């Protein structure tokens, strides 16, 4: 029983995108892995666990982008339109992969072995974001960037960035004399 | 009201379609969107198969179904704080206390609500109701505001509830308030 692992997450993360979150399953998994099923066990012995594999791993999408925008956390540049402009990237790509990583990260509603691994995507960004503005503000730009990706996805409205900017503008406190 | 078997068989008029609807409900809730279908919704209906695709045809419609029944969770709260249609009231801390109340329910419902309304991410035929929820929360505020706090109503309350119940963080009103009160533009006059 060796280094199958990765196989079989990337197989997992298959079925999701394919059929959809109900449609992963031990032997789903092992038959697109192919890879026999005690092998699917041995690595993920429930399926809580090879879904906290599939997220940690889906996760890497946001992660990408976010690191392909260094501005994020240059003082001198805007804050919410260097983040609006983040999200954009994120919704505009591999669509069936967009809708995958956040179907894992939704999976967390009912699944409590699954909530860790959502919040390190928040605790990601928010720690990013706390660099650049207070942790409240920062714990709100998670919340609302986390709910305007959601409304895209779930109403099929096209993403709009100026509006995404002037939302996310809102939440910044606005400078003092002393500061 | 008409008496039932008044204008057509009882397996086909609303009374019916609603005893279905419910069944779909408990299905969400016991086990899950997952294992919702006309199979178990039949059976936790003690209805015949044929029954629930005379009244929905496909799993899509059962679906919408269950979600527009669902949304009447939060739906409900809101109708319950008619301070919010008040010329003066206050938006924010009445929204970020009805969030509570609803967050505070019985938590299966909570849950089976969202999983509802969250399916639609890769239900294309749920979308439109879900279109439709968003503009409905927003013309809450619509009037007296703006398009942008309009349509941004949901991704705020949206954002709030999926940040506490997908990391199991307590629900914070006062922060809750705080952020509504960041997006919603503090009257000039009264």
């Amino acid at each position: 029983d060796p280094e199958r692992r990765q196989r079989i997450i990337d197989a997992a993360i298959r079925v999701v995108g394919q059929k959809g979150i109900a449609g992963l399953s031990h032997r789903t998994v092992a038959a697109e892995a192919d890879v026999p099923l005690g092998s699917t066990t041995y690595h993920f012995a429930t399926l809580d666990d090879l879904m906290v594999a599939a997220l940690r791993q889906a996760n890497e999408g946001f992660a990408r982008v976010v690191a392909a925008h260094p501005a994020l956390s240059d003082p001198e540049a805007d804050l919410s339109g260097e983040l609006a402009r983040v999200l954009g990237e994120w919704l505009g790509g591999d669509r069936t992969g967009v809708e995958l990583e956040y179907e894992l990260y939704l999976a967390a509603l009912r699944r409590p072995a699954l909530r860790p691994v959502a919040a390190e995507w928040a605790e990601g960004v928010g720690a990013l974001l706390a660099a650049r503005t207070d942790p409240t503000t920062a714990r709100a730009l998670v919340a609302v960037l986390d709910g305007i990706c959601l409304q895209v996805l779930l109403t099929d409205t096209p993403y709009d960035e100026e509006y995404a900017r002037e939302v996310l503008t809102r939440l910044i406190p606005v400078p003092a004399t002393r500061d």
